């Protein structure tokens, strides 16, 4: 529906202005409200584009290749949720639901990408690692030092670490340059999708230690 | 019965069975609550009774053998660091948890100080002495992977197993008095990174605890 483009565009303007970061509290109900609505809004997308219109890369007509992103925006969007139950439990145990939640958009987006055959093959090895997709482990995801003395463990982190960085680097400069160049629209799409699976990793990351962290005190 | 005694037995405990199986238990909740207590007791008696600490006014003047009391305040941080709270109120056990490693955290602080007292800080240690859920965790993760710590720890680690391999290797029958010494403080050296460790890591949790609050 109406047009899916302007739909998208519309949800993306929201998530750049409103919601990636917030002058509001980000417990406020004036935020969550607008964060929620904006999430049904993309679900309701995503059900019109990929179910109901149902839609190689080369197949992708060069406005589609923007929806690709769906699951990543979906990702960023909900890892931002926050319940205001009265119910402190209840209120700390669906921060983990939330977070499960993004890690699995997070996951669907690189899964599709995979898929068209776009990704990154230092995203797609990290992809890779999960043993098991819907209960990926941050011990997957790099290789962690066995203890608190392990040198080499914790040597082999940072350089992953630092080719992660240095590559991310790399496609945001990339994608940087062509969006001040605007034929190459369909680039600009593409890396665009580029830099969104490389910011990918950080977020699943920085999720899978949070949740953790947050369960710990449930526990 | 005395002093020393107290102490070897305080701390075969913590390595045996507090240290590292089920940890909400009352049994094990139990069993660390009473240890605690006996370990404040010890303190009384060196630290305020026999004032050993504040009477030795070089670390020379303590023998070797009382060395090992340096890490009274140490162990406390320790346990202290592993009790918790089981009511059936998750908001009371968390506020419990907060105040638990709030008093951690002055036991190790005051383990550090006693350290500089004596004039046994590292000077890294030393200068370390003297936001949402979601950006702690973030600054959490990149902490735990800083190289210093682990660079740090496995110097320590391996000066510490050659030290215990010099004292072992005695054909000669030699006083190895000055070796154990020489390792008793190492060991010392050891826990004062552990406890600068302990203390950020306490000092997350507590900070991600008072969040949920404010
Ligand atoms: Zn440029
Ligand atoms: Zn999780
Ligand atoms: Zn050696
Ligand atoms: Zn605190």
């Amino acid at each position: 529906m109406a047009s899916v483009t302007e739909q998208f565009n519309d949800i993306i303007s929201l998530y750049s202005t409103k919601l990636e970061h917030t002058s509001l509290r980000q417990d406020s109900p004036e935020y969550q409200g607008l964060l929620l609505s904006t999430i049904k809004k993309l679900l309701n997308l995503k059900t019109a584009i990929f179910d109901r219109l149902a839609l190689t890369i080369d197949d992708v007509s060069t406005a589609s290749i923007k929806f690709l992103a769906v699951d990543y925006y979906l990702g960023l969007l909900i890892s931002r949720r926050q319940s205001n139950d009265s119910d402190v439990a209840q209120r700390q145990s669906m921060k983990l639901i939330y977070l499960k939640k993004s890690v699995e958009s997070f996951i669907n987006f690189l899964t599709l990408l995979q898929d068209y055959k776009l990704l990154d093959p230092l995203v797609g090895e990290k992809l890779g690692n999960f043993k098991d997709r819907y209960n990926p482990q941050l011990s997957e995801l790099y290789a962690q030092p066995k203890n608190n003395k392990d040198l080499s463990g914790a040597q082999l982190k940072r350089k992953e670490k630092i080719e992660l960085f240095q590559r991310n680097k790399e496609i945001s400069t990339k994608l940087h340059c062509l969006e001040l160049e605007l034929e190459l629209l369909r680039e600009l799409y593409l890396m665009r999708l580029h830099h969104f699976s490389l910011d990918t990793i950080n977020n699943i990351e920085q999720n899978l230690f949070e949740c953790e962290m947050l369960s710990n005190f449930l526990k």
